[PDB]
């Protein structure tokens, strides 16, 4: 079972590679076709796509009592998509925020601090409840604001189909990672319970990554952070919400902390600056120092 743990883990690669790349395109020709801007795209569709594993990782934890594992996904994911998915896009391609983007990120660090702070003293099934109303007001909201009013098409088809199967291509790739590498490490008994739901939030935060980094070779930055902003999101509105649900989540003071901070830095950059290089080098470093110093 450790050969069969190589084999899901590599092929898992492949369908994260490829399968990467044509969600990217999909949703790509999808925007073009809806007249949204790819900010749209990946702050919604893309987002809740790849918002999928959290929301299901989050949702049973807390279904089977372990809050702790259902925010720690979440908020640990929120932490990941600035730190290490936006900081290896930024290097890559480097962004510089129009100031109708800018409002949509000002509202998406007021959205976190409203969260950390009805979260200090944890977060209770009403205030899972209202996070994911205000998730769904932020998608129409976006939506609205980055959509044209105007007008069955092998383009279009063509579209819907890139988009699935990548889609589908993403998760089934991450979760084949995921269990392939869990396989070689039981086969080879250097298992580590503790360690392997420390890397929970990054397990479900593969398809984010690779997708980012598909979009960001292509210099499609404006759905890079699109996806970056809205998964946040959708891991706070809908992941810890509906995780909220099923049991009260412990309070994450420190992690929302760091959260806030990363979220607070963002803003300031698409505001005053731009998101590259150095930006992204911060965030990186950032990161680092968080998964070496944080409690695991
Ligand atoms: C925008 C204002 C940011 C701060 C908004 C703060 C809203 C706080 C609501 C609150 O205090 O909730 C506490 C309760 O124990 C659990 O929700
Ligand atoms: C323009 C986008 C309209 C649809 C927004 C919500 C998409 C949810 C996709 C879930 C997979
Ligand atoms: C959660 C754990 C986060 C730190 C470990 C990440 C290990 C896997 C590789 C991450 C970087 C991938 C770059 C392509
Ligand atoms: C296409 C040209 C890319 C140049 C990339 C330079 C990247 C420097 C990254 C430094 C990361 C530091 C992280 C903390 C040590
Ligand atoms: C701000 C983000 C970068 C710095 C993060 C510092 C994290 C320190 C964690 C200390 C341990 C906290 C849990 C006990
Ligand atoms: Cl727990
Ligand atoms: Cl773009
Ligand atoms: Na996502
Ligand atoms: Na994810
Ligand atoms: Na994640
Ligand atoms: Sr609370």
């Amino acid at each position: 079972m450790v050969i069969l743990g190589v084999g899901y883990f590599l092929l898992g690669l492949i369908l994260l590679y490829y399968g990467s790349d044509w969600f990217v395109l999909g949703s790509e020709r999808i925007a073009r076709h809806f007249n949204v801007s790819n900010f749209v795209i990946g702050a919604t569709v893309m987002a809740i796509g790849t918002s999928l594993p959290e929301i299901l990782t989050s949702a049973y934890a807390s279904y089977m009592h372990a809050p702790g594992i259902s925010i720690g996904n979440a908020i640990g994911s929120c932490i990941c998509n600035i730190g290490l998915v936006l900081g290896l896009s930024a290097i890559i391609s480097p962004i510089i925020v129009d100031k109708n983007l800018q409002k949509n990120i000002l509202v998406y660090l007021l959205f976190v601090i409203f969260a950390a702070v009805i979260g200090i003293d944890g977060f209770s099934w009403i205030d899972g409840v209202v996070l994911l109303i205000l998730f769904i007001i932020y998608l129409r909201w976006t939506v609205k604001n980055g959509s044209a009013e105007i007008e069955n098409n092998p383009s279009v088809v063509f579209s819907l189909v890139l988009l699935i199967i990548g889609l589908i291509g993403v998760l089934v790739g991450a979760e084949l990672f995921v269990d392939g590498a869990k396989k070689i490490a039981l086969a080879l008994d250097i298992s580590d319970k503790v360690i392997g739901f420390t890397l929970v939030a990054f397990g479900t935060s593969l398809p984010e990554l690779m997708v980012s980094l598909a979009a960001a070779k292509r210099n499609l930055g404006g759905m890079v952070l699109g996806n970056v902003i809205g998964s946040n999101i959708a891991d706070i509105g809908g992941a810890l919400a509906v995780g909220s649900l099923f049991m009260h989540l412990p309070a994450e003071n420190v992690q929302m902390a760091v959260l806030v901070i990363m979220s607070l830095l963002l803003y300031l950059f698409a505001k005053y600056s731009k998101i590259g290089r150095w930006q992204g080098i911060l965030f990186l470093a950032l990161y680092i120092i968080a998964i070496a110093s944080l409690r695991m």
